[PDB]
Parts: C-alpha cells; sequence; structure tokens
RNA sequence: UAUUAAUCUAGAGUGUGGUAGGGAGUUUUGGAAUUUCAUGUGGAGCGGUGAAAUGCGUAGAUAUAUGAAGGAACACCAGU
C-alpha cells in the first residue's frame, strides 16, 4: 500500500536475511534461508540468498511497491546473488547504501580460530 | 707519563637566533561500534559447524527504526 520503501539485506557468513521495510522503521515482511526450508549448512550458499530475495521480492510485488532503497548489510558470500535477484523480479533500485557496522578500534573483537 | 705554576680554543657545555616532533604527566571533551534496557513494526526460526549438537525463540527471538545508560579502545590519516 506503500510506494516508496527500504530493504535491508544482511549477509552473515553463516546465514543470511531480507527484510522489507517502510521508509522508516515498521517492517512489513522479512524472510531468511531458514524459513525458506533449506537447514544446515546449505543456508550460506549464494544461491539460497537468491531464493529468498525472490521470495520476499514477489511477496512484496504483489503489495504494490516499485521504488526500493537497498541498504546492503553483512559480509557473507551471497552478497550480490540476492542483488541480481532483486534486479531480476524488476523493482526500481534507486541507491545500494552498505551500511554493514565497521567499529573505530571499540570493544576488542574474539579470538582467532585455530 | 705523573706533580706543580700558568696561557689558548679545537673537546665538552652556556646564551642569543632559527626549528621539527604519537616525548611525559595532570584535568576536561567527542563520535562510531558492541551489550543491556525502554517503545513501535513484524511473525518462526535464530545461532553455530568440516558436519552437527548444547544454547536462544509464540513469555514474539533474529531483523528493522528511535531513545536512554554504561564501560573499554581510539577506524581513515598511517608511511619502501
Ligand atoms: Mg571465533
Ligand atoms: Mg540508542
Amino acid at each position: 500500500n506503500v510506494s516508496s520503501g527500504i530493504i535491508h539485506v544482511s549477509c552473515s557468513p553463516n546465514n543470511t536475511i531480507v527484510s522489507a521495510s517502510d521508509p522508516g522503521g515498521n517492517v512489513l515482511c522479512w524472510a531468511s534461508s531458514g524459513t525458506m526450508g533449506f537447514k544446515g549448512s546449505r543456508k550460506k550458499t549464494p544461491y539460497s540468498a537468491g531464493i529468498a530475495a525472490d521470495k520476499v521480492a514477489k511477496t512484496v510485488k504483489e503489495m504494490g511497491m516499485a521504488t526500493v532503497k537497498l541498504f546492503v548489510k553483512g559480509t557473507g558470500r551471497g552478497k550480490d546473488t540476492a542483488i541480481r535477484s532483486f534486479a531480476n523480479a524488476g523493482l526500481s533500485i534507486t541507491e545500494i547504501n552498505e551500511k554493514t557496522p565497521i567499529p573505530h578500534n571499540g570493544c576488542k573483537p574474539p579470538k582467532r580460530p585455530r
């Protein structure tokens, strides 16, 4: 019922999440590899990110929006498969801003696995 | 060479004149980010791994938007 809005696409190294939201807060719908039915290790594969983007794009397109600002997030591997999925869905991508949290040397990160 | 009586400025210092620094201590100040809490939207997983399982989640989590509190460390500049 709204023309413009925001779709946050977080890409963790282990999973991915695509949240379609109002231009300010108030998410309208959300989807993830887990809710699709994919389980375990497969949830971290670029193909799954594209699949998740496709379902949320179809759902949100029937709701009737055109202009999308795409706030890319995370540091996974399928960060662009979802991007191409939305473009092939045909929504009007207006911005490609990236907002992955970067620290300015605050908080000590965890130990190195070996 | 050592001792003593003295002279000199080139060794080393002092002053004047230029001058580069994340040199140190004390007292204040700032923004991201994490965590917790508060308020909305939302509706089934999130999390983790070589693969999983403990764990967290319909008491509404992850996510998204705003605010508050608090502690720690000071991205880029930053380097033949
Ligand atoms: Mg680790
Ligand atoms: Mg805040």
